[PDB]
């Protein structure tokens, strides 16, 4: 009753190559006939009704927002028990993978453009009072490389996939340190300030995230002990990442402050 998205007919979609896995999903290159548009198909695992609902809730969220740095959702194809989200194909793929592959020739200026674009997407959702809840390098898609002389990068933040509210505690621990600490045991836009902070660290460290090596027990203990995440060596950027990565959600800065700080 609360939800609104386009139903996509199975006859309108073609599934091409496998691109990877998301949370409870397999992602394929596809075609959507509307013209034969390149898209990605996100195929939900066999799931309980509650996970399918959480999937529809994400489709509904993304279908009623617009921003140049938010990826487009075309709709959902049902096929009895099978659920497919149809979403924007973004040329150069996930940023975390891209950064790890390009390690050693991504300049700071390039990274600062990406942080500004992500901040302008999250400023828009803050103003709408809508939670993304899965801000991370994997969900930042690179539309334009921006490494050539006289070019700049262009990103699209992916749909967050299955809503965080429907995932297991095990899955939430796996998402440390992108997971806001209040989300371990909380659905406020404040969680995206933390995720933003974690994603800046991830970008600064060329797609290596802090804590990623550590076991689930050690990731959970980090949060229980309110250990501080590492500060990048650029102190101006450290002040910002630290303010975002504040355990008390009400002490994290607005995206007005964040954008102000990034733009000088
Ligand atoms: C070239 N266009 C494109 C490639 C690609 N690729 C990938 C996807 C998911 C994992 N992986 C992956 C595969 C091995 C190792 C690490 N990551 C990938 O490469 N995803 C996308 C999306 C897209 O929305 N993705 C989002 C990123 C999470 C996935 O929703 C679950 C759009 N366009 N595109």
């Amino acid at each position: 009753s609360q939800l609104s998205f386009h139903r996509v007919d199975q006859k309108e979609i073609t599934q091409l190559s496998h691109l990877g896995q998301g949370t409870r999903t397999n992602v394929y290159e596809g075609r959507l006939r509307v013209q034969e548009l390149r898209v990605v198909l996100k195929v939900l695992d066999p799931s309980h009704h509650d996970i399918a609902l959480a999937f529809y809730e994400t489709a509904s969220l993304m279908s009623q927002v617009s921003h140049t740095h938010l990826a487009f959702v075309h709709g959902v194809c049902v096929r009895g028990p099978e659920n497919i989200m149809v979403t924007e194909y973004v040329e150069h793929g996930p940023l975390d993978v891209w950064l790890r592959r390009e390690r050693g020739h991504v300049p700071m200026a390039w990274k600062m453009v990406v942080a500004q674009q992500l901040a302008s997407a999250l400023s828009y959702l803050e103003n709408k009072n809508l939670v993304h809840g899965n801000v991370c390098g994997r969900n930042i898609l690179l539309a334009r490389l921006g490494l050539a002389e006289g070019t700049s990068p262009f990103i699209k933040l992916s749909d967050p996939g299955v809503g965080l509210g429907a995932l297991s505690r095990e899955e939430r621990v796996e998402r440390i340190p992108w997971l806001a600490p209040e989300c371990l045991p909380s659905l406020s836009t404040a969680m995206d300030k933390w995720g933003f902070g974690a994603t800046l660290l991830e970008i600064c460290f060329d797609g290596e995230a802090p804590l990623q090596s550590r076991s689930p027990s050690e990731k959970e203990h980090f949060y229980q002990r309110q250990h501080r995440l590492p500060e990048p060596s650029c102190p101006q950027l450290a002040t910002l990442t630290s303010q975002c990565l504040t355990y008390e959600p009400t002490q994290r800065p607005s995206f007005r402050t964040i954008l102000r700080d990034l733009t000088r």
